[PDB]
């Protein structure tokens, strides 16, 4: 996260680490067993870390769990990041606490202007890199489409949205990719993509998760 604020510890309690060895992606903990997060996240021998503040000290609320299962959206296209979404499956369920909390899924899309929290590990610099220890957090709005297309000739699908600053300076980066964006208290989307980080007229770009309800609750009843 560029731009950003500590978050504070465990204020985002739905928050989770993807770690393979290293912290290398977020994720968003919808129930005891199930996190949500991006496709381009994908990899085998994925541990989840819940109640994490900072990642690199073991504070004490922490919860280490594997991974069982990892689903990739069906239409899921690398090239594009088109339904740049995956559902990881715990091998055993997270204790649900304080610090420990699920994030609940949308009903209806948010609306443009909406301010959202995105948070992460990421890099918090926009040209150098500087990975931080405890978790960022940014508010950011939802851009409009019109926007967001024009931000990404070519490149935007309804499956997408755009939120973040046109000027630049504040934004969500690598690392924190597959994290919430969390808008009035539902996750509303993922963090995707962008070109570079907190570039002006390059807003982040976030897969668009009301889109995946269905395919989400069909995916959990079934797994
Ligand atoms: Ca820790």
């Amino acid at each position: 996260i560029v731009g950003g604020y500590t978050c504070g510890a465990n204020t985002v309690p739905y928050q989770v680490s993807l770690n393979s060895g290293y912290h290398f992606c977020g994720g968003s903990l919808i129930n005891s067993q199930w996190v949500v997060s991006a496709a381009h996240c994908y990899k085998s021998g994925i541990q989840v870390r819940l109640g994490e503040d900072n990642i690199n000290v073991v504070e004490g609320n922490e919860q280490f769990i594997s991974a069982s299962k990892s689903i990739v959206h069906p239409s899921y296209n690398s090239n594009t990041l088109n339904n740049d979404i995956m559902l990881i499956k715990l091998k055993s369920a997270a204790s649900l606490n304080s610090r420990v909390a699920s994030i609940s899924l949308p009903t209806s899309c948010a609306s443009a202007g909406t301010q959202c929290l995105i948070s992460g590990w990421g890099n918090t610099k926009s040209s150098g890199t500087s990975y931080p220890d405890v978790l960022k957090c940014l508010k950011a709005p939802i851009l409009s489409d019109s926007s967001c297309k024009s931000a990404y000739p070519g490149q935007i699908t309804s499956n997408m949205f755009c939120a973040g600053y046109l000027e630049g300076g504040k934004d969500s980066c690598q690392g924190d990719s597959g994290g919430p964006v969390v808008c009035s208290g539902k996750l509303q989307g993922i963090v995707s993509w962008g070109s570079g980080c907190a570039q002006k007229n390059k807003p982040g770009v976030y897969t668009k998760v009301c889109n995946y309800v269905s395919w989400i609750k069909q995916t959990i009843a079934s797994n």
